[PDB]
């Protein structure tokens, strides 16, 4: 009987220079790993990401994540560093991903023993929408924010990462969902980005103290799908939002236009909302308000980035002088891509960090459907 | 000036100085855990910090049952209690740190890492599980709150079991319900410690998840039964509702073990057929089925007992039956409601078992005769 290596540096193979330290967690797709880069002295993020062909859909989604990565510069993103050369050109059915590192993220952040102060919070929220305003203004909806994939330093910057689901302008968590994107809508703007950083907000919240007291109370504020094993997933989280900012009421609905989405909706016995200022009693009325704004059912009565950054409650963090290129992807995000093509593309993007790498001709025969504006 | 966030919270944990804090490992029972090294003895120990003590009597009730049961039981299969440290403030302390042995991970950990098990490792952590509560039960104890958080684990898959605080003797917070035996969501008072053999059913069917030849992906490993929500009449309707899911309604021949009122709350409850455990695992033997099946029984008396799971083909190879006690006697009586001085003197006694010089003030020691007696 062989003895247990629970944190599995065992089945991480990479070039000399770089030392695996730690599990550090989950990343998406796959596992990340603390380890020293000898080369460039300094601490990188390594995440493995395993069975890479074996569901085309994620597999795309991977390549969707590294492709936004490597195009996006910005302090607000986290930096892609390298991507390992497969030992198998031919075959190869992982990657190594090498990413900056961070001290943490929003996730592990509302699990800690800690508290913040509300300047820890302001201060974490700005610059959350530094970074979306980035992302957006380079012509891309991140789609899938969530406290795992904002991460954190120490003095609260914020880093943006895993755009896998992100648009040009498994059990899955929900939570953080726009209730037009649960409504299937294919009519949806960066507005679904807001959304997302309300529910965020709303969890930053819980780590004032005189909020909660006991780490283990904090909760996200609309856990409406399940965590275990489509329909019945959005009906769930549909209700609890409603369960909170109330069912929609008919301007809300006149903004929509399907007669079947109405009947749908109206199925939901009506409901008022809750009151903010009493689940967050130690939050100014323009912090209120603010999370209040975020949290719309009407995407269109939604608060935008820049009004969010104009707003009162962001007055003292806000360095209006501390504070952009359109990025292009080397395909079209229509295009069903095979195996072969996906191939392709993924090696020429390691070749980006390894330019003696030689792509095998099987897969350069590719190379004129893709890279056309590159 | 916005303070850097530190992430740990090393800072809020105060300890006599032959203890380093290394880092936290996580949440245990009622308190975070730290590693931490013990210069006088040279070894590696965990030091969990339980607050706000007081402010919740039924949980510091629970707190004192945990400390109390671990400082009388010894055995390798127990988490040894090493030390609890003198509080500052012997009259108004609202906190106490619990210094214990050291493992290497626990099996809620365990599920979550990216490595797998063979099916030699499962058999040997499942037969030291057993030996575990067979120590316990013949101490005794019913731990009735067995689960993967309180099954901690070494490298060499020697098993330790602690977090007695919910434990009886054989004469708000969210709560995990998902390892409770369908008599205890029931809230039948006459039960026994088969219900730990339930949890133990549980806990092997999770074991079971570690198979790489079942499940591929870390990401989709499960708990079998995951009722009850993550976020007390709803909850427990939920439970029961997805045990008979898993194992049918119960029969006629189930319900003749119990309560008019009871068996007329489990007829609501629409008939279905158990799932077919041989497709749900189907890399394991009919032996270890069998096993599985045994031990997830409706009717506590119908379920194996550990000698019978001890005896069982499945084991065989593992047993070692050469390697293989009193019953502890705690200092109150389960039944009595303690005040908080009554609570108070009992812990400084505990603490003074491990502090022979500590001198329990007065107003405490009043209450000696009533307390210690047997």
């Amino acid at each position: 009987r062989e003895n247990l290596y629970f944190q599995g540096i065992k089945n991480v193979h990479v070039p000399d220079n770089y030392i695996i330290k730690h599990l550090i967690g989950r990343g998406s797709y796959g596992y990340v790993y603390l380890a020293y880069d000898k080369n460039t002295e300094k601490n990188v993020a390594i995440k493995k990401v395993n069975r890479m062909f074996e569901d085309l859909i994620d597999c795309k989604r991977i390549l969707r994540e590294i492709t936004i990565l490597n195009r996006l510069k910005s302090d607000y993103i986290i930096r892609l560093y390298d991507l390992i050369i497969p030992d198998d050109l031919l075959k190869f059915d992982e990657l190594y991903i090498v990413l900056e590192i961070a001290d943490s993220d929003l996730k592990k952040l509302f699990k800690t023993p800690i508290f913040l102060t509300e300047e820890h919070i302001k201060t974490i929220l700005y610059n959350l929408l530094l970074g979306e305003n980035f992302i957006h203004e380079s012509g891309i909806i991140h789609r899938d924010l969530k406290p795992a994939n904002c991460l954190l330093n120490q003095d609260c910057s914020v880093k943006v990462c895993d755009f896998g689901l992100a648009r040009t302008i498994h059990v899955v968590t929900r939570w953080y969902r726009a209730p037009e994107l649960i409504l299937l809508q294919e009519n949806y703007t960066k507005s679904i980005d807001i959304w997302s950083t309300g529910c965020i907000f709303a969890e930053l919240l819980n780590m004032l103290q005189s909020h909660i007291n006991d780490p283990t109370n904090r909760f996200p504020l609309f856990p409406g799908s399940s965590c275990f094993p489509h329909e019945k997933s959005n009906r769930d989280q549909l209700n609890i939002i409603f369960n909170i900012i109330g069912t929609p009421t008919e301007d809300d609905l006149k903004n929509i236009n399907k007669p079947e989405v109405i009947k749908y909706i109206k199925l939901f016995p009506h409901r008022k909302p809750i009151n903010l200022k009493q689940k967050y009693p130690s939050i100014s009325d323009d912090g209120i308000n603010l999370l209040e704004s975020m949290l719309k059912f009407n995407p269109n009565k939604r608060i935008t980035i820049d009004q969010a950054l104009d707003h009162p409650y962001l007055k003292d963090v806000r360095k209006k002088k501390l504070e952009t290129k359109k990025i292009i992807l080397p395909f079209d995000d229509w295009m069903v891509l095979s195996e072969t093509q996906l191939r392709y593309i993924f090696l020429k993007e390691v070749q980006s960090f390894h330019p003696e790498l030689v792509i095998p001709s099987v897969f350069t025969i590719h190379e004129n459907n893709f890279y056309n504006n590159e």
